[PDB]
């Protein structure tokens, strides 16, 4: 009896891949092609739509291309899910079928301007006006802002609008357009939540959000779950289609740091990840009914399987700065070469002896949300080296996370069970041991690491009939994907120490203007 | 007639120099001999004063020795001058001619408890209690509070003082009693302004401190001037009498720091001198008035030509971590190997881009006294590297000695002329640059870098005519010896931002206890 695969687009911030997983979640081909990060000016940063699309089917043709010289007696893949980077927005026409210009990305910060027009003008000046309705401040990251500049700025989508021809797009609904040849304008309710258009607890656009941010509803998709059809592949621009063999359903949709929840088994409440790229974002699982926050976290959809499933929402948050801290080290400073050094380093001493360094190079978010404070460090003394400031480092990052997920158990009224880590430092041994001590939870480090593509692949599968429940999901995953387990070790007062010596330092941060 | 040469013992913390100088002051020859340091706790150190006597026999009669085989017009050495390690103390008897003890160093903690005691019960716990009379204030590094640590502590010391046979005295006045056989007990009245003894105003011992710090004053030796005849040397140790051949008086006397202000020509009120060495010592004259601070500057004796002759007076202060830093760096952070690539990197940037690096390493000294500041960087972003860092480095030291300035030019109620540069560290030619631009003068770099040695054979050579005017002294460096000049080359408007920054970081850096 044959293999059943499942294929998943992964397009990320600096890549686009294509996993196809089997039954067993395994990833069995894959392949990657990067895409162009453009910087017109200090501070923004814009991705070529058609770049994008063209990336994910040459990643297409080109795993499966692979995965038949493995198995010739293959044929077909059972469905596609997609995820991707979030917020990142773009704008098309719908008979030229055609990017209006380049897509402004998460982190762009033109939108910066808009930002106060809208909080002043529209929000009566709090910036968590809107928060109720969509679970998210008023910041440069959502889309709706971006849909704004565009309008305002961008000659040909001014036009493209008057002429009712305009479609705005975060990047699953672009994908999933193209990837159908024009058929389908759809988005699913993560990626949604994004937006600051979409009503978290009813999942559907707010007609008072839109008609007040100036966005004409027609510009906007059809909002779906994360697990049903959505369209088929009808494009064939790489010879993705000839690839595929069959008419194949894209069943799968999830914005990227959610696909990473659903792909770590996030599935009841109270379970949580982190992923340690370049930056955190850590999210929670927080239950079937949506939680909103005192201290400045983001509310959002985790996950909803099937139209009318059940939908689980959850609690986000994120530093800017973890893996990019460890890389500056190298790069900037020289303070070791080889990646390994790092941990080898901050193991050769017993602590810090005195330093913090607080790596708040682009400033702190999270839940002391303060764009003055700069890189920190305190308590040198002439005993201090090299090995002290790189130990100090990752345990600011862990501290980092333990301040926000003090800030998601008080906000959700849960205690975290467990946290799933994925990502670069998620084999830095000694950071996951410093994380669950000051969490005092057990950290699970999956070394089957292509987590965030699997989320997408469960959707499509389980929308598909290839796995038949998140039981059977699980299932698959404890028989087939092992892991390490890193249990705390701390104790109350050391904890408290660190805390205590950390709270002080973050009073010496503040810095720009 | 012939050629003239005077000899200059350079008697320093941890080694011994005899550097021959001709009338062109050019150092001809030259040796250096180390002696041990004793460290019984931490905290303390000390040293043997017969080991140190014989390494400045040994320097002397090898120093000579190698100058008759590469110069055949050396006959003798007109005269000898010294300049010492201040602060240093040594108990010695009158009738073995042997030290009691080893020599408390000038850096020793020891007398800590003794510091305490004597502020809250000689002072009403102010610091600062005995400074209009000596321009010191109570702490571990003056003589005084040696010598009551020896007589409290040495079963042997309180025995001589009870024989009446004990003799305390500065390295200097050790010197000229062992050179001279014995038969000299004199010091001069720099380093006799360091004993926290003798009243800046008269220029005498002050029968007062004496009986309320209880050292009899039968114990102390004669203040005379840095330039007279204080004795002849007489001892045959090592060969040395052997060596100088002829009858060799020792007419020049002046401690290291002072004759570092002497070596420099700084013969006017508002001429200063700072040494960039691990640390740095700043020193200005100013004028025939003594000066006292209002900012915990030490008002001293900065040099006095001839017995009862006119007596300038002095400003110091001092930076810790200077070079040290530099070493830091290097040695335990990893940002750079030759030490010619600290000035390289530091030129590659046109700035710092906003970080500030304070090295408070071992407290704050200055005019900002705190024993509790740390090292600090503030303002770091992920643009920042290492060589914004060792700028920051170089800076901070710059920044340090603008402030230590603007307190004496307050202090004095005069203008900084000029400043003279010496140490190590004045090899680094961005550090003099950013030194200029921040004080506005010009910074002044002999090529002929011996300038402490330089200091004692000038008192000496004076007293014996071969140079008769500080006028001739000046116009012989000029036309003999290359001076490099390093103008301003800054804008007032980065000078004012660089400042206000080193303000705004030094707020952040109390971290200790
Ligand atoms: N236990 C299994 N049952 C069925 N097919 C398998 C099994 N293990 C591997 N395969 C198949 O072999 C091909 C390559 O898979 P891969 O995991 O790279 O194999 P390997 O485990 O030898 O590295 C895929 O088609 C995959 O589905
Ligand atoms: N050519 C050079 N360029 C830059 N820095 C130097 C150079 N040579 C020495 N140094 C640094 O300057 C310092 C020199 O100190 P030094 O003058 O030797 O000690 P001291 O404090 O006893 O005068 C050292 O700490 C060293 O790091």
């Amino acid at each position: 009896f044959t293999m059943k695969y499942v294929g998943s687009i992964d397009q990320g911030t600096t890549s686009t891949r294509f996993i196809i997983f089997d039954e067993r979640q395994r990833p069995v081909s894959v392949h990657q092609v990067p895409h162009t990060q453009h910087t017109p000016h200090p501070g923004w940063l814009e991705h070529d739509p058609m770049e994008i699309f063209r990336s994910a089917c040459k990643c297409m043709s080109v795993a499966i291309a692979k995965l038949r010289q493995k198995d010739a007696s293959f044929r077909k893949i059972e469905a596609i899910g997609i995820t991707n980077q979030r917020e990142t927005t773009v704008a098309w026409d719908r008979v030229t079928k055609e990017p209006l210009c380049y897509a402004p990305v998460w982190n762009d910060l033109r939108t910066y301007d808009i930002t106060k027009k809208v909080t002043a003008e529209l929000g009566g000046g709090d910036s968590m006006f809107a928060s109720k309705i969509t679970g998210l401040p008023v910041s440069t990251y959502f889309a709706a802002f971006k849909m704004r500049w565009m309008l305002e700025n961008v000659p040909a989508v001014a036009d493209a609008c008057r002429r009712g021809t305009l479609c705005f797009g975060t990047i699953d609904t672009w994908l999933m357009y193209k990837l159908s040849g024009g058929k389908a304008f759809v988005t699913d309710v993560t990626n949604a939540s994004r937006t600051f258009l979409m009503d978290l607890r009813t999942r559907k656009w707010s007609p008072e959000l839109c008609e007040k941010l100036k966005i004409p509803m027609e510009t906007l998709p059809e909002i779906r779950s994360n697990s049903e059809l959505f369209g088929y592949v009808e494009t064939d621009e790489c010879g993705v289609a000839a690839a595929l063999n069959e008419r194949t359903p894209i069943m799968g949709s999830i914005g990227d740091q959610q696909s990473a929840l659903f792909g770590n088994m996030c599935f009841e409440k109270g379970e949580a990840k982190n992923t340690y790229g370049t930056g955190c974002f850590l999210l929670m699982n927080v239950g079937e009914e949506a939680r909103f926050s005192k201290h400045g976290l983001l509310s959002t959809v985790g996950f909803q399987v099937g139209r009318d499933g059940p939908c689980y929402y959850a609690l986000e948050g994120a530093i800017a700065c973890a893996g990019a801290t460890v890389e500056w080290m190298r790069r900037n400073m020289n303070l070791f070469s080889h990646i390994t050094e790092c941990e080898k380093l901050a193991r050769s001493v017993p602590g810090t002896q005195g330093i913090v360094f607080v790596p708040a190079f682009s400033g702190l978010l999270a839940p002391y949300w303060d764009p003055s404070a700069r890189g920190t460090i305190v308590g040198m003394t002439l005993k201090t080296t090299r090995a002290h400031v790189i130990r100090a480092a990752l345990q600011a990052i862990a501290l980092q996370l333990n301040d926000v997920v003090g800030s998601m158990k008080r906000d959700a009224g849960l205690n975290l069970s467990s946290l799933r880590v994925d990502g670069g430092l998620s084999k830095n041994g000694l950071l996951m041991e410093i994380q669950a001590s000051l969490l005092g939870v057990d950290i699970l480090v999956p070394s089957m690491h292509e987590t965030t593509a699997l989320g997408a692949a469960l959707c499509a599968g389980l929308a598909a009939g290839v796995w038949t429940s998140l039981e059977e999901v699980k299932a698959v995953s404890r028989r087939e994907n092992s892991w390490k387990t890193v249990s705390p070790s701390g104790s109350a007062m050391e904890r408290e120490a660190m805390i205590a010596e950390w709270r002080e330092a973050l009073k010496r941060t503040k810095w720009a203007k």
